[PDB]
């Protein structure tokens, strides 16, 4: 009753062009079985959303990668928030919610905005730049590590560690094994920076430690919570901004609309997040036998959610393949949905908004003028290189 498919959603051919296979996954039925990895798959918006919002049945404490923590050892001590279910998840969620709070955004907005403006003006003096290295990557590295309160030494491990984290959610394919093997230097750097003495007062990391005084988290929990902010946030945001610039270069009509009303910057980034969904997939594990789309799924089964496919499901979105900076994006699952919905979403939108605002006000055209190269990762979608010529307004 459940269609079996041989599609490998973690293969390079799939990464290279996922969208046709995603329609195959969507149209085969509301629930499919992927024989290549022995997991269930849900690629329609309705089922992905239902699964995200049913945490008692589709749990997170057995890992959000392919690996089942009841069966294998996690490659690193499990995240206190991402890999936890309620009630264990609740208090670490509240701490991160407050550290990255709306109130917190007021303290960093002016510096984040200034850095984005300065970066666009800088790139306009060069003309022909790589919108990944020189923009999508450079901008977040120039604001976030400082906002964390990270010291200067060792920041070179930040991008390798982020890519490792997301590759590790995948199956035990080449990408994951190459990532995990010899990863200890990245792990050692990150773990060391999680200790209180290494975090500048006033920053996100130090503020997490400050919450150990309140009883929401204990001192031995703080380093693992700090680790969360050195795991998530960087690569996704980089890929998100990179996708936006690519979209603004492939849809010149939308760059012109954004130029005419820079206040669309925030929604132009949200639409970028739906359109490319930097986080393409992750897993839940059934805690009990469950019915989903007429399919009975046993207990202890891994379930693969296709966030990107759900964000392009024509059952939910009109013209899902088009970049529309005035689309009503409310409801997209690019940040997840429910109890685990991205706690860092306010930082990501700030970074994305102020960068697109900088572009909206200072750039007149964005033209691809060189080979575009995709960045490959088990869970993340994004570009490796995007050579563009920027025309000043
Ligand atoms: C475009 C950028 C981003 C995207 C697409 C994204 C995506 C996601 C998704 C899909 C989830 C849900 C995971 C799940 O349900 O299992 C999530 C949660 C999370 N995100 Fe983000 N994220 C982004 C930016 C950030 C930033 C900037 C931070 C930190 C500053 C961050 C930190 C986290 C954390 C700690 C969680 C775990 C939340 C929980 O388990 O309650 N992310 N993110
Ligand atoms: O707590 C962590 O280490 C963590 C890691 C990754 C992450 O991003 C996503 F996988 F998309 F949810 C969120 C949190
Ligand atoms: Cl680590």
């Amino acid at each position: 009753t459940i269609p079996h498919l041989a599609i490998d959603p973690f293969s390079l051919d799939f990464f290279d062009d996922p969208y046709p296979d995603q329609q195959t996954l969507r149209d085969a039925g509301p629930v499919v079985y992927l024989d290549k990895w022995n997991v269930y798959g849900v690629a329609r918006y309705a089922e992905v959303h239902a699964v995200l919002n049913d945490p008692t049945t589709f749990c997170s404490s057995r890992g959000v990668g392919l690996s089942d923590f009841k069966k294998e050892k996690p490659w690193r001590p499990p995240s206190l928030i991402l890999e936890a279910d309620p009630p264990a998840h609740t208090r670490p969620r509240a701490v991160l919610s407050k550290v990255l709070s709306p109130a917190t955004m007021k303290t960093i907005r002016d510096g984040f905005a200034a850095a984005a403006d300065a970066k666009v003006d800088e790139l306009l003096q060069r003309g022909c730049i790589d919108a990944i290295a020189d923009l999508a990557e450079a901008y977040p590295l120039s604001v976030f590590p400082d906002a964390m309160g990270l010291k200067q030494e060792g920041r070179e491990h930040l991008l390798p560690y982020a890519g490792l984290v997301f590759n590790a959610f995948g199956p035990p394919n080449e990408l994951r094994q190459t990532a995990i093997e010899r990863s200890a230097p990245h792990q050692a750097y990150v773990n060391e920076q999680c200790q209180r003495p290494n975090l500048a007062p006033g920053g996100f990391g130090a503020c997490i430690h400050a919450f150990t005084d309140t009883g929401e988290i204990t001192p031995d929990e703080a380093p693992l919570l700090v680790r969360s902010l050195l795991s998530a946030g960087l690569d996704e945001t980089v890929n998100g901004i990179g996708a936006a610039v690519y979209c603004l270069a492939r849809f010149p009509g939308e760059l012109q609309r954004l130029r005419s009303d820079p206040t669309l910057a925030r929604n132009a980034f949200e639409e970028a997040v739906r359109f490319e969904s930097p986080v393409q997939t992750f897993f839940r594990t059934t805690t009990r036998e469950v019915e989903l789309g007429g399919a009975v799924i046993g207990e202890g089964e891994k379930v693969l959610m296709f966030l990107g496919s759900a964000n392009r499901d024509p059952r939910r979105w009109s013209d899902p393949d088009l970049y529309d900076i005035t689309r009503k994006t409310s409801g997209h699952v690019g940040f997840g949905s429910g109890v685990h919905m991205c706690v860092g979403q306010l930082v990501a939108r700030l970074e994305g908004e102020v960068m697109l605002s900088a572009l909206a006000r200072k750039v007149a055209a964005i033209d691809i003028d060189g080979p575009v190269k995709r960045r490959f990762n088990n869970t993340l979608r994004g570009l490796e290189s995007l050579p563009v010529k920027l025309t000043p307004a």
